[PDB]
Formats: structure tokens, sequence, C-alpha cells
């Protein structure tokens, strides 16, 4: 077994955690480098994991090294100054300006283009791994793995937030997850972003699905042809009837709400892509804003 390929790094403060792994804040003690470092403690991970190293995008954030020690497993990475979570609650009494949400989904769109042209599903987006900078950029992080692996972290305070942003096909049993499950998660937060309320806050499985349900409708054949024979299906869900958009997203304007349904369409085969969502009237103007970052 390996062991001393982290000495040169210092840990400087924790910054996340997660059910597999820590994140910190940390200083090369060579190169003073500042980098996020996530550790692992413990295959076909080391091939998935090595190929997000050559996924490199403006919106991705960089992925650095992958660093194999002691039955620890370390991800190296660029450091950014804030989550996407904690600039929505610093932003909770006067919201995020619309430019600004319009240039963040516009970021992320491009993003996820990037990732699904090349078969690279997130699979975990949350405003918690979307991360700033002072310049206006906003970054995907945390890339979720197919088969996810490494000893659970027992001190792992579990989030509210954990269920959040799952697209309703993941909900239901679906084995072979398309790219569409991240452009729900993001639809979801660009309607976070408006309206400083989450849109779908489930706290189980069953009560994530039924919130969907609630808001948008209980599916059925007639808008999502197949679900009634999907794994987790049942027929006797109840049948709620679907919510007017005006009444879910106040205020935003009438491109954003069309883009918004697009992105929240049940069948997987019909919400919009991230390529088609990039082409849309709601961009026609957009921007990139600063933001008032606080450190
Ligand atoms: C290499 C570490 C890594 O894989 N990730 C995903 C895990 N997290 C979330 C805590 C993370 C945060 C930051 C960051 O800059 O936070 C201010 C940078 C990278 C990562």
């Amino acid at each position: 077994g390996p062991l001393g390929s982290m000495e040169n790094f210092q840990k400087v403060e924790k910054i996340g955690e997660g059910t597999y792994g820590v994140v910190y804040k940390a200083r090369n003690k060579l190169t003073g480098e500042v980098v996020a470092l996530k550790k692992i403690r413990l295959s076909t991970a080391i091939r998935e994991i090595s190929l997000l190293k050559e996924l490199n995008h403006p919106n991705i954030v960089k992925l650095l090294d992958v660093i194999h020690t002691e039955n620890k497993l370390y991800l190296v990475c660029e450091f950014l100054h804030q989550d996407l979570k904690k600039f929505m609650d610093a932003s909770a009494l006067t919201g995020i300006p619309l430019p600004l949400i319009k240039s963040y989904l516009f970021q992320l769109l491009q993003g996820l283009a990037f990732c699904h042209s090349h078969r690279v599903l997130h699979r975990d987006l949350k405003p918690q791994n979307l991360l700033i900078n002072t310049e206006g950029a906003i970054k995907l992080a945390d890339f979720g793995l197919a088969r996810a692996f490494g000893v659970p972290v027992r001190t792992y305070t579990h989030e509210v937030v954990t269920l959040w942003y799952r697209a309703p096909e993941i909900l239901l049993g679906a084995k072979y997850y398309s790219t569409a499950v991240d452009i729900w998660s993001l639809g979801c937060i660009f309607a976070e972003m408006v309206t400083r309320r989450a849109l779908f806050p489930g706290d189980s499985e069953i009560d994530q699905l039924f919130r969907i349900f609630r808001t948008l409708g209980t599916p059925d054949e007639v808008v999502w042809p197949g679900v009634t024979s999907m794994p987790d299906y049942k027929p006797s869900f109840p049948k709620w009837a679907r919510q007017d958009f005006s009444k879910v997203v106040p205020p935003l304007d009438e491109d954003g709400r069309s883009l918004l349904s697009q992105m929240l369409h049940y069948d997987p085969n019909k919400r919009i892509s991230a390529k088609a969502a990039l082409a849309h009237p709601f961009f026609q103007d957009v921007t990139k804003p600063v933001p008032h970052l606080r450190l």
C-alpha cells in the first residue's frame, strides 16, 4: 500500500460532507495552491473517475488529480469561494436579480450540454454542488458515479435537500437514467432561485413523488407513455390535477415559465435537452452580471 503522497497538502478547513466523502479547503504546502480536496475512505471507479479528469469545461469544476493512498482516495479540485446554496440563502431577503439568474441558468445549461454531448450524466445536481466565483461564473461539481463506493461517513448529517431535485423517473424506479434527469434537477434549481423556496421539498421518496404529483398532476399514459408499467408505479396513486405555472413560479415572465415547463415535462423523452434550451427565447437577452459576494 502506498503512503506519503499527501504530505504536500495542509488542511485549512472543512467545506463539505457527503454520504461517502468529506471535502476540505486545503493548501499545497509546496505549491502554495489552494484546492478543494475530497477524502474518500475505502476498479471500475478508477476508470470512471480518471475519465472525469478529461471533461474540462469553463462551467465544470476542474478535477486536478486523483491520489490513491493508504486505502484512501483523494480527489484534488480547483477551489471556488461560495456555493449557490449559501448565495441563495444570502439573497433570501432581496432575491437574486433576474439577469444573474438567467446568466447562471445559461452557464449551467452550457455545462450540461458539454457533459451530455460526451454521454456523461451528473445525476445529483443540487444548489450545494453548484459553485460560484466573483467574476460571475458558476460551475458544476461533484459528478455522481454510476456505481457509488467508499466507506459511508458515520458523521454525515443528512440534509433536507437530498431528494428535492430528483427526477420522477428515478423515483419511479427507472434502471437506466438519461441526461434528462439533469435537466429536471436544473429546472427545480431555476424555480428555487426565482421564488426563494424549494419547488418540491419532499422528505421521503413517496413524499417527493407526491409533491411533484400535486403540482404537475399525477402522470398517466396521456402525458407519459409507459409510466404505468414502470417498476415503482402503483395504480393506487392519488389522482391530483395539474396546477398552472402562473401559481408555481411567480414572478417569472412568460419566456421563463415556458422554458421551465419544458424542463419539467414528465416524459424524459419530451423533456427539453440542454442544447435546445440554450436556443430558447428566454436567453435572447442573456448577459453576464457580477454577483455581490461576501468573501
Ligand atoms: C475535489 C473535490 C470535489 O470533488 N468536489 C465536489 C465536492 N464538493 C462539495 C463540498 C466540492 C466543493 C468544492 C468547492 O470549491 O467548495 C467551495 C470544490 C470541489 C468539490
